[PDB]
């Protein structure tokens, strides 16, 4: 292994002590293989059912539930073969919930897709190498490839490992690094070394990366690194090293069951001391075996009451339609839990070109020299029409229609655009729209020359298909192009060498046509061309040139500027070496500046308003772009990220600046910054780390495999629809339209869904709380069971679930996007609210136990010990003459349980309404605001009746229908809830804070 880009061909071959002619000997293989291991990415995490299903049963809330099942199961063996056939139903029900959720968990994981695994798709199975064994090439498993090995690659092949290119057999070698950056555009490679040791991947021109495809050509290369050491391998290591916190909610629930454990144990403690007087009891032992079962059956009934069994379902269901809901809005959410974190986002960093802008290019303005006389200097500024790539536009000076042929500056400028251009234009018949063939920026040049054909070749009659390339073709005829000097970032410009084709025009010999970044290329220009004539460059002219460039790049226009020039007297073709990019800058010198072209990558119509939403929403939006700081800042002010006159000095940074900054100042810039220009690959991961240092819930956009480590780091990684498969798998959500606004829209739902979800959760928790109290009162007083576990399940699973699900449909607040992002820390229930559900819970507690008691006594249908100690009901059979002048089996009766159950159900439908809003009275906030809630409420009651009246059910449940009169008692007991809450709902939004 090594940093082969900086090394020479000979150095690399020397390092490994390998011959380019023969390759590695079999011995060197043995040693190399042992030392460097195999050229493969590590294995998938070993998971098994037996390991999967146990994680299902390792949450506390599932363990105590499991434990409860056994007890009931055991208790149910003690049940007389006659006393109940259905004894075994109670334990089963618990288990089949635990089995059902267990089932749910596993299916989700089987489907879940790892991001690391997506990298493997880039691993080729085969590769071709040269070794000592054979003169002829051998095709082997990429896995068996070792560093220092001689490798052969050709078109179509997927690069097996990171390779230093030794020699290129083909005339030209092109590679497709789209897997990396997302760009389909091929790139030329060279043998000559890269001087910089820290050069970023993009600048390693003498390098081949594992996973990439060869666009064109054939080459021979030495293997620098393999397996984990490759660029892709390093990226895997970053992703493997990265760890993801649990959704804030998730974190809350874990502490919930955590605390719930303590509370549960505490209840038993208290329950035990309340009945401590039992030590001052007869030692006859009579009924001792009996007391245990009762306490045990109380324990299980307690567990189910404490836990909200139905909750898991209710939540996932709500998230599922919310997900489908977002899908309609072009927002694809993978993994439901992320919906919450999606509402909490405080910072969102979005790539410019892909999302924030259309990536649809067109030339708006352009200028050429008009007159250079002494200090006096004048230029010709033009304006072009048409945002589409479609050659349907007009050139106008001072808004007045112009025939381009009139100016000789334009004729030369136009030839440059067409000749120094790789991309073309194609017309598609199916969609009926003009489409770019190659690069967006280049395509708009081919587009321009059409609108301004300086030869005015007639094409109005030409078919639309033939129209697309007409005016370009004519220019391609004029000059034969010998070769081209591709773009390199050092000089930031590209050139072409052209022999004048044909005898009629065969004059002035060969010429060079260069285009690139204004600053760079203008320094090389020693002359300026006015019309046909040419004049030596002077300060004053150069200034007037650069001035308009700044105005166009930094001004309201925010145009990307290209400087077009020609080398009138290029060097002799023979003196030129075309295999080294380093010599390119010296070829492009002594140039004659013809004119510049300004083009725009227009922001999306939806963006401006979407940015404002973030201001209103408290969300900080950070832009990532490729433009130079100057214009980048300009674009920010154009979409509202910055005020036109707002100071930005400390809020805008480039990769260079950021790197120069010390760690402290770096972290500091992150909280301030809203614009990063010319960013390096590592930064995205860094920025996220920093934003997370301030506990910011951050969103990141990525398209390629390099962005992956970042998307997996950021709280919410966002990938494009056009994005690579790997980018998608690492992200939390994918933008189908790639539109930025789609991001903002998702956050709105993220907040909206969470609010309703918050309500139905408290609603379910509250019912639990109340159920625990009843059970506890039942235990402390020694009362007979008001509620049986089986019943509770039904209530928590179904009766509570439906209104809870309906609550998920609550109409959204109007100020959702006017409030700052929710604090992940903030608890669901605290302070006053906690006290509320504390009180309410108590009410339902007393209500249920009391309703069952009111039947045992003071009831016509039931024989009552009015205000007597029915409590000692354990001792009836043995102690019946004393106080028990009646049958003792009466305590088994269902009527009291149904009475107690019924009141619960009714109270719960009420409490559901009180949950329509946290602090808003129902007259202020009717129940009819949400139709579904009322609709679901009716449903739950119907079902409640069902279990009472249909033959098989009431028996199983231990319920019997109650007289109309008995029903009324329920109402007198349950309905008062709304009043209670309304009052606690009248203290807050008035006398408390708020
Ligand atoms: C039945 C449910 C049981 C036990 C149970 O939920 O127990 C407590 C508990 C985990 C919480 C408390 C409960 O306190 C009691 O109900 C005290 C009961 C005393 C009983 C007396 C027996 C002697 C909640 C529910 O209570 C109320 C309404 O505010 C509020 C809120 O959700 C939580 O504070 C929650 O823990 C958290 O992390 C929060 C932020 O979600
Ligand atoms: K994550
Ligand atoms: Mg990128």
């Amino acid at each position: 292994m090594e940093a082969a880009h900086s090394k020479s061909t000979e150095e690399c071959l020397a390092y490994f002590g390998v011959s380019e002619t023969t390759g590695l000997t079999p011995d060197q293989v043995k040693r190399h293989l042992e030392k460097y291991g195999h050229n493969e990415l590590p294995a998938e995490e070993g998971k098994s059912l037996w390991e999967l299903v146990i994680e299902q049963f390792e949450d506390l809330l599932v363990r105590i539930l499991l434990l409860a099942a056994c007890i009931s199961f055991v208790l149910a063996w003690f049940e007389e073969g006659e006393e109940t056939i259905t004894a075994f139903v109670e334990p089963f029900v618990i288990l089949l919930i635990l089995i059902a959720n267990a089932i749910v968990g596993v299916w989700q994981e089987r489907n879940a897709e790892n991001a690391i695994e997506a990298l493997k798709e880039y691993e080729p199975e085969m590769g071709k190498v040269y070794r000592a064994d054979r003169k002829s090439v051998q095709r082997i498993k990429a896995r068996d490839i070792v560093p220092g090995d001689i490798v052969e690659v050709a078109v179509g092949d997927k690069v097996p490992a990171d390779i230093r290119i030794l020699s290129i057999k083909s005339t030209t070698l092109r590679v497709d690094q789209s897997i990396l950056t997302g760009e389909s555009v091929s790139v030329i490679k060279h043998t000559e070394p890269v001087p910089d040791p820290r050069a970023v991947n993009q600048d390693k021109k003498n390098m081949l990366f594992s996973g990439t495809n060869i666009a064109a050509g054939k080459a021979l290369g030495i293997v620098a690194t393999t397996g984990v050491s490759t660029e892709i391998g390093k990226i895997r290591d970053q992703m493997a090293a990265t760890e993801q916190d649990k959704t804030p909610l998730q974190q809350k629930l874990d502490e919930f069951g955590e605390q719930l454990s303590k509370v549960i144990s505490l209840i038993c403690v208290a329950v035990w001391l309340i009945n401590i007087g039992h030590f001052n009891d007869p030692v006859h032992g009579g009924s001792w075996i009996r007391g245990a079962i009762y306490y045990f059956k109380i324990a299980v009934a307690l567990a189910v009451a404490a836990i909200p069994e139905g909750l898991p379902a209710v939540i996932t269901t709500c998230l599922a339609l919310g997900t489908r809901r977002m899908a309609k809005k072009n927002a694809i959410v993978r993994s439901l839990p992320s919906v919450e974190t999606l509402g909490c986002t405080s910072v969102i960093c979005s790539d410019k070109t892909g999302t924030l802008t259309t990536n649809q290019m067109s030339v708006c303005k352009m200028f050429i020299i008009d007159k250079v006389d002494g200090d006096f200097c004048s230029l010709n500024e033009f304006s072009i029409t048409g945002s589409t790539y479609a050659p349907e536009g007009e050139v106008l000076k001072n808004d007045k229609p112009i025939r381009s042929g009139q100016f000789d500056g334009l004729v030369e400028l136009a030839t440059i655009c067409a000749l120094c251009n790789d991309s073309s234009l194609d017309f598609n018949e199916t969609k009926g729209v003009y489409e770019k063939v190659g690069e967006a920026t280049e395509t708009a040049l081919t587009t321009l020359v059409e609108k301004m054909n300086v030869f005015n070749t007639e094409v109005r009659n030409l078919s639309k298909v033939e129209r697309a390339n007409a005016c370009n073709s004519v220019i391609r005829q004029l000059m034969k192009k010998e070769f081209t000097l591709e773009f390199s970032r050092d000089r930031k410009s590209m050139s072409v060498y052209c022999s004048p084709a044909k005898s009629s025009r065969a004059a002035v010999g060969n010429k060079m046509f260069v285009k690139g970044a204004p600053e760079g290329v203008i320094d090389r220009c020693n002359y300026v061309r006015v019309g046909t004539t040419r004049v030596p460059m002077t300060g004053p002219v150069k200034e007037k040139i650069l001035s308009v460039i700044k105005e166009w790049g930094t001004g309201r226009d925010t145009l990307r500027c290209l400087a077009l020039a020609t080398r009138d007297t290029p060097p002799k073709r023979e003196e030129m070496v075309l295999d080294d990019s380093s010599r390119f800058m010296e070829y492009e010198t002594d140039l004659t500046f013809v004119g510049v072209v300004g083009m725009l990558d227009p922001p999306r119509k939806e963006v401006m308003g979407s940015i404002q939403l973030c201001r209103d929403a408290g969300i900080r939006v950070i832009m990532i772009t490729g433009d130079n700081k100057g214009t980048a800042i300009a674009i920010c002010r154009r979409i509202g990220i910055f005020g036109e006159n707002e100071e930005v000095a400390d809020r805008a940074y480039t990769g260079r600046e950021f790197d120069d900054l010390p760690l402290a100042e770096q972290r500091e810039a992150c909280r301030r910054a809203c614009c990063f220009a010319r960013v390096e690959p590592s930064h995205k991961s860094k920025i996220v780390e920093y934003l997370q240092s301030y506990d910011e819930i951050t969103a990141m956009t990525g398209d390629g495999v390099n962005d992956a480590p970042a998307l997996k780091k950021a709280e919410i990684g966002i990938a494009m629809g056009s994005g690579t498969a790997v980018a998608k798998t690492a992200s939390e959500m994918v933008l189908a339209d790639d539109n930025f606004s789609t991001i903002v829209a998702a956050v709105e739902e993220g907040r909206a869904i969470y609010n309703n979800m918050k309500q139905f959760i408290r609603y379910l928790i509250s019912s639990n709380v109340g159920e625990v109290v009843c059970i506890f009162l039942t235990a402390a007083l020694g009362l007979p069971e008001a509620l049986i576990p089986v019943q509770l399940l039904w209530v928590n699973l179904v009766t509570d679930g439906l209104p809870a699900t309906a609550l998920g449909f609550n109409p959204p607040d109007l100020d959702i996007m006017d409030r700052p992002p929710r604090s992940p820390k903030e608890p669901l229930i605290s302070g006053w609210l906690f006290f509320r559900y504390m009180a309410i819970g108590g009410y339902v507690g007393a209500a249920t136990v009391g309703a069952a008691a009111w039947w045992f006594m003071y009831a016509e249908d039931g024989p009552g010990v009015t205000y007597h100690q029915l409590t000692h009901f354990m001792q009836c059979t043995e102690d019946h003459p004393h106080f028990e002048g009646l049958d003792c089996e009466i305590f088994e009766a269902p009527e009291p349980m149904t009475m107690a159950l019924s009141v619960l159900v009714t109270i719960e439908m009420c409490n559901a309404l009180n949950s329509l809003s946290e602090n808003q009275s129902l007259m202020r906030m009717p129940p009819w605001v949400n139709i579904w809630l009322l609709g679901s409420i009716c449903l739950s009651m119907s079902l409640h009746f069902l279990i009472l009246y249909v033959d098989p059910l009431p028996m199983i449940f231990k319920l019997k229908a109650l007289d109309l009169t008995q029903w009324l008692m329920v109402l007198k007991i349950s309905l008062p809830v709304i009043g209670l809450d309304e009052i606690l709902k009248f203290i807050a939004r008035n006398y408390l804070e708020g």
